[PDB]
């Protein structure tokens, strides 16, 4: 009765002695599996284990008595036998054989055995402790790993994690499917193809392994070759939904299927005579060959008897007679004779069966039969298809006969005698013989094929009439014509069939599809997982059926939230309400209703001034990979053969020198659009607008302020690309010239603003700046004028919240990381593709042309270089698209700087949510970044609104700003920011009388 | 109608019957012909009469 503990984190060893720094480098080989079931075992009163693709073995010894093992596969005398003696510290394996006994074992009561052997092969001598020790044979070889860790724990393994580095190895070369050791608590396991994400040290050791397969997150760390899975919904794999058994569905019956009718004739033609009743246009049932128990003889030629029913035949026959029983074996391909020539001929190529039984006690007569005649001796073979009927006179002689015997005159009409006292080769016999043709036409007579049951909404394939395919059948309501068999769809999909039996109209659908997402938070809040099955019904697969598929692992919530994690038709999952991952309707914001007034309006008195972040990728990796040396690598072979391609190698390169000339041109009109390099005034009297964090600092080696460096830090692998020919060439400006442009254009901000757009820089106080900044989103200079400290406590409040959102989250620089991202590993797979097989024989040209002669090895290279060839023009064409996307962000971020930088752009949503005021460049990699400060009010108040006033007959509407009241007097604001006007006739135009204005309302208008 | 014609091996002949009283020409609508018998017989013919 063997106990079962789990396993935790054991059995992870070096796959291989190729060392790796730093790298989570997944592996998929024989392992043992985590969480399994270990079988430990215990010496009370021996069996062998099965190897199985693995052994994984562990002992305590602390005394040294588990030192000996016994493999082998029949273990009779004759195989060799793995035998590891571990004394005085000396490791001891050969492989000698000896006789077993009864019960072999060695003498150990409570605290060794060997005769002679016979064939000897191979030769080899070298609590407080747990070893280790693996055992597997892969390619003929032998493996041993071991690790020793001092620990203090003997009831159970610990829950930690440790790597076996392997000792020898041992390359027996035999197979091995059984074990057995020999003899205080030891353990065994067994492997398993799994796969893991290892993960290597600085040093190059394993700290940590996952398995792939175990639960969904551990099949999101394997996709995702990370450790650490942040928040969102990943798309691990796909699942299918397997067919049950099979659906095989043929017509059968028919009318009465009438071989009987034929079997049970009541009378026989005579020998010359023999009928053909034609077969055709009926399903063959082929019951009656069964009961061969009545049938004498049962054999074919030219055709496979159990392949009879499993294929068609486009016509059938069956030919009936009765002749003496010793002429079966004469029916035979090859043979000759009278019987063979002048009564039947048989064909080499003959195609049918010949089936004959007793029928002596049926068609014998105790006078004698004289019904069936025929012609004794003929001249030469009869033709084929001929009907011989003919009677002629046989005359051997040149004498003529004048019908009647005579001198050489012999009648050739003889007659039998069928007599009791006859031996066995006169007894009457029944005849019927099958033949079946395969002419130059589509079949018509089908088995029955086994039509067995048909079930319905249950996915399992299916084969009607021919029509084969996987799916699952539902009822339908669709009618069909009577010659129409089978429906269609408009992609020439198949969509209904119709039961051949019953006249039933029947759907075809699909089965399942649909992927396997991995709902998962971050490993920061949480470690649940809740697995969504895209667009599936939730019968074939807690569980709460969504729109968008099956959901696992969270319960519907009847309340309406903020989406955190969309998962598809509105559902969104979240962690939070002990909490638990759910999955509700998403609702986008509070429900709000304002509260929409015949004449009132809600102008803001407050406001706040934000500084948002958006980056906008301008430039990237300018690559320009020669097309020689990365497609082939140095053969004379290959260059030969490239050069066959001609334009796309020189094309290649010409695309994406374009690409590079281009991004350096979208570098040009993103920062170089400042005629002079604007420089920093030593004394900042900015009336406390503080810029230290985003202005350069002198003190800091390059001229990247605060924000940059901390920009550049965030986003990240650096020389590891330009390795095989991915030449990145640098950038025309230097990091540090871009540094100064960024500089250049916010300095120009500052002193300059706008103008410095529009010829030379022209001084203007950053007080002045912003004093027409508020002016251009219809927002009075009074607001800065009145509060332009505060001003500067906000701006200075949201960049410190910048370090925040740069160091706290991991995206707020979402836009360029993935771009710097999906530039590596564009560039990354690029290099992968130099290991793709691409339908060759392998990835290594000097392996080939070493392996093979090159008349094939040619070929080889041709379609591995072919592969090579479309895998760069692929990557080409990835590239030119990115850089379009890449292009139209950089023309973005021009108009950004020229409207918005060099401006004060008035397009809604461009520069940040609000009423934008400036931005101001910070370059990072391969992107460059703005800081929006934009305009938000914040804190609202109800009042009454009236389009125009009418003070002496004549109305009065507001050049700027509807008319608001406090309550008991009128007043004139802006939109943006409650600020009263006592109303005169300097605010308001008159125009037209007062009866056709709508909401007008009587006001007094004060005379200035 | 017999549609004769010996296609991929497989000898098909279509029918539409319909009630109309005039005898002048053909009519001046449209039809469909379903098939009724199918022999696929096959046979090198490229003659008739
Ligand atoms: C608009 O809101 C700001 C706060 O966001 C107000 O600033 C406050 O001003 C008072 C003095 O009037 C100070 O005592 C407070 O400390 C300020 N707030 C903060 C957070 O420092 C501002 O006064 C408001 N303006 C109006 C017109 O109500
Ligand atoms: C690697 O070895 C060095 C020895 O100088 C040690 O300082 C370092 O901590 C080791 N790395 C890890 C991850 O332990
Ligand atoms: C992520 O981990 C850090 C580390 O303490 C923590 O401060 C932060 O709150 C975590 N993120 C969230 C969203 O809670
Ligand atoms: C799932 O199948 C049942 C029948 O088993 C059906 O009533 C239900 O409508 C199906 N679900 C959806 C979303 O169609
Ligand atoms: C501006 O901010 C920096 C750091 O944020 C600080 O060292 C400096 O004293 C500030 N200057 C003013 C004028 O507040
Ligand atoms: C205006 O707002 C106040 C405070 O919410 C409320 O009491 C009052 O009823 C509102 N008046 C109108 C007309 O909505
Ligand atoms: C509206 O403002 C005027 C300004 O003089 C003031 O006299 C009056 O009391 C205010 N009324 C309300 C309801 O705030
Ligand atoms: C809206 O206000 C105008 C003010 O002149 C008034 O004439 C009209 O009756 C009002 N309508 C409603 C529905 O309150
Ligand atoms: C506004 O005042 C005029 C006085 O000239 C009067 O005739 C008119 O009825 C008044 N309308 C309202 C809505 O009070």
């Amino acid at each position: 009765p063997p106990a079962y503990t789990n396993s935790f984190t054991r059995g992870v060893y070096y796959p291989d002695k190729v060392f790796r720094s730093s790298v989570l480098h997944s592996t998929q080989d024989l392992f043992l599996p985590f969480f399994s079931n270990v079988t430990w075992f215990h010496a009370i009163h021996n069996p062998v284990l099965p190897f199985n693709d693995g052994v994984y073995f562990a002992s305590t010894e602390k005394s040294n008595i588990i030192r000996g093992w016994i493999f082998g596969t029949t273990l009779d005398s004759k195989t060799q036998s793995l035998l590891i003696v571990n004394n005085a510290t000396n490791v001891v394996i050969k492989v000698c054989e000896f006789q077993f006994c009864n019960d072999p074992f060695l003498d150990v009561y409570y605290h060794g055995v060997y005769s002679s052997a016979n064939n000897c092969t191979f030769e080899y001598v070298s609590f407080k402790n747990l070893r280790e020790f693996v055992f597997k044979n892969i390619d003929g070889y032998f493996k041993i790993y071991s690790k020793h860790t001092p620990i203090n724990l003997v009831r159970d393994l610990p829950q930690g994690f440790s790597a076996l580095e392997p000792l020898v190895d041992l390359p027996i070369g035999i197979n091995i499917t059984r074990f057995q050791t020999l003899l205080a608590a030891y353990y065994v396991g067994y492997l398993q193809p799994r796969t893991f994400l290892l993960k290597y040290n600085e040093n190059g050791t394993i700290t940590d392994a996952v398995d792939c397969a175990l639960d969904p997150l551990s099949e999101t760390k394997c996709t995702l070759k990370s450790f650490t899975v942040e928040k969102g919904i990943y798309q691990t794999s796909n699942f299918r939904v397997q067919p049950t058994e099979s659906i095989v569905r043929f017509p059968n019956i028919t009318n009465l299927c009438p071989f009987g009718e034929v079997f049970n004739a009541t009378r026989f033609a005579s020998v010359y005579a023999w009928n053909r009743k034609r077969i055709s246009n009926c399903v063959a049932d082929y019951s009656v060959l069964y009961n061969s128990a009545s049938f004498s003889t049962f054999k074919c030629y030219g055709v496979s008897p159990t392949k009879l029913n499993d294929l068609c035949f486009t016509n059938v026959y069956a030919d009936s007679f009765v002749i003496r029983g010793d002429e079966v074996r004469q029916i035979a391909p090859g043979q000759t004779g009278k019987i063979a020539d002048y009564n039947y001929k048989l064909p080499d190529d003959f195609t049918g069966c010949v089936i004959a039984w007793n029928s002596n006690n049926l068609d014998s007569k105790v006078g004698g039969n004289y019904n069936y005649r025929y012609r004794l001796f003929r001249k030469s073979n009869l033709k084929p298809f001929e009907r011989d009927i003919s009677t002629e006179i046989y005359q051997a002689g040149s004498k003529p006969c004048n019908g009647v015997e005579g001198f050489n005159c012999y009648f050739p009409l003889q007659s039998y005698g069928f007599q009791p006292t006859n031996g066995v080769g006169y007894q009457p016999y029944r005849v019927v013989v099958l033949s079946f043709e395969l002419l130059h036409a589509p079949a018509t007579v089908c088995g029955p094929k086994k039509s067995t049951n048909l079930v319905k909404n249950k996915c399992v394939n299916f084969n009607f009439n021919g029509l084969t395919g996987t799916g699952v059948l539902t009822e339908s309501n669709k009618k069909f014509l009577p010659f129409q068999q089978f429906g269609r769809d408009i992609a020439d999909t198949t969509d209904a069939v119709r039961d051949p039996q019953t006249l039933e109209i029947l759907d075809i659908t699909p089965c399942s599809f649909g992927g396997v997402s991995v709902i998962t938070p971050g490993t920061n809040t949480s470690n649940q997982v809740a697995v969504l099955y895209q667009g599936v019904n939730c019968t074939e697969v807690n569980v709460f059926q969504t729109r968008a598929g099956c959901l696992i692992g969270a319960e519907h919530v009847n309340n309406s939230y903020e989406c955190d994690i969309p998962i598809g038709a509105g559902i969104c999952a979240s962690y939070q309400t002990s909490q638990s991952i759910i999955a509700y309707t998403m609702s986008l914001g509070a429900e709000n209703s304002v509260a929409y007034s015949n004449n009132s309006i809600a102008i803001p008195t407050n406001f706040t001034i934000s500084v948002t972040t958006e980056i906008l990728p301008v430039s990237m990796t300018k690559t320009s990979v020669d097309c020689t040396m990365y497609i082939c690598g140095d053969s004379t072979e290959c260059s030969n053969l490239l050069l066959q391609y001609g334009s796309f190698c020189t094309q290649l390169n010409r695309a994406l020198t374009g690409i590079a000339v281009e991004q350096d041109k979208n570098t040009q009109e993103v920062f170089a659009q400042v005629k002079q390099i604007y420089k920093t005034p030593p004394i900042k009297d900015f009336g406390g607008f503080n810029f230290s964090q985003i202005l350069p600092d002198p003190s800091k080696p390059s001229k990247r302020s605060f924000i940059e460096d901390l920009l550049f830090n965030k986003v990240t692998l650096i020389c590891a690309q330009k390795f095989n020919g991915l030449t990145v060439l640098p950038p025309l400006l230097t990091d540090e010239m871009i540094a100064q442009y960024t500089s250049a254009l916010l300095a120009g901000t500052i002193t300059s603003g706008w103008t410095f757009g529009a010829g030379a820089a022209l001084q203007i106080p950053f007080a002045m700046q912003m004093a027409y900044r508020f002016n251009g989103i219809g927002v009075t200079q009074n607001v800065l004028y009145e509060n332009q400290k505060l001003i500067a406590n906000q701006f200075n409040s949201a960049i410190g919240k910048i370090q925040d959102s740069l160091s706290s989250t991991a995206s707020a620089l979402g836009k360029l990381q993935n771009v710097v991202n999906q530039n590596a590993q564009a560039l990354n797979t690029l290099v992968k593709q130099l290991s793709s097989n691409f339908g060759a024989i392998s990835s290594v040209l000097n392996d080939i042309l070493s392996r093979l002669d090159p008349p094939e090895a040619e070929v080889q290279i041709d379609r591995l270089i072919t592969g090579r060839l479309q895998s760069l023009q692929t990557y080409v064409t990835q590239q030119l698209i990115r850089a379009a996307e890449i292009r139209a962000s950089a023309n973005l971020a021009a108009t950004k700087m020229s409207e918005c930088v060099l401006g004060q752009s008035k397009r809604v949503d461009f520069c940040g949510k609000g009423y934008h005021l400036m931005s101001f460049p910070q370059s990072a990699p391969h992107g460059v970044v703005f800081l929006h400060v934009t305009y938000v009010p914040a804190q609202e108040k109800n009042f009454t609104t009236a389009p125009a006033i009418c003070h002496d007959g004549k109305a009065h509407f507001p050049r700027e700003g509807v008319f608001v009241s406090n309550g008991t007097h009128w007043f004139v604001t802006q939109r943006n920011f409650y600020e009263p006007q006592i109303i005169t006739t300097d605010n308001t135009f008159v125009s037209g009388n007062c009866d056709v204005v709508i909401g007008i309302v009587n006001n007094t208008v004060y005379d200035p």
